[PDB]
């Protein structure tokens, strides 16, 4: 029931207790998913889970700072399943963003870029119908 793209903004950045809810459903020939967290040009958190990466699926991590990609983190743990309906949520902690998906904890990633309340923007993409986006304090 939303068009993707889709541009959440985050009024005054991101906050520790921050919670971020992603509901949607995976399309049945999906290669990827993104959601990024933008500090203007600067993406402070890509989060990337690929279905097709020299045939294995894995989620891969990162930060664009001055256009230039930084090392990347990956992990190999897959929750998502083509055709399927999904839930992301990101809490926003102190030192990481938190990311469970179906209820069940993810990954960790690092807070790279330190001005969280510049962080006001949260692109959405990839191959995914998108039901809801939201956020709420906790």
């Amino acid at each position: 029931m939303l068009i993707v793209p889709y541009n959440l903004p985050l009024p005054g950045g991101v906050v520790p207790r921050m919670l971020i809810t992603i509901l949607g459903t995976v399309k049945p020939n999906a290669n990827r998913i993104a959601l990024d967290f933008q500090r203007g040009n600067d993406v402070a958190f890509h989060f990337n889970p690929r279905f097709n990466e020299n045939n294995r699926r894995v989620i891969v991590c990162n930060t664009k700072l001055d256009n230039n990609w930084g090392r990347e983190e990956r992990q190999s743990v897959f929750p998502f399943e083509s055709g399927k309906p999904f839930k992301i949520q990101v809490l926003v902690e102190p030192d990481h963003f938190k990311v469970a998906v179906n209820d069940a904890h993810l990954l960790q990633y690092n807070h790279r870029v330190k001005k969280l309340n510049e962080i006001s923007k949260l692109g959405i993409s990839g191959d995914i119908d998108l039901t809801s986006a939201s956020y709420t304090m906790i």
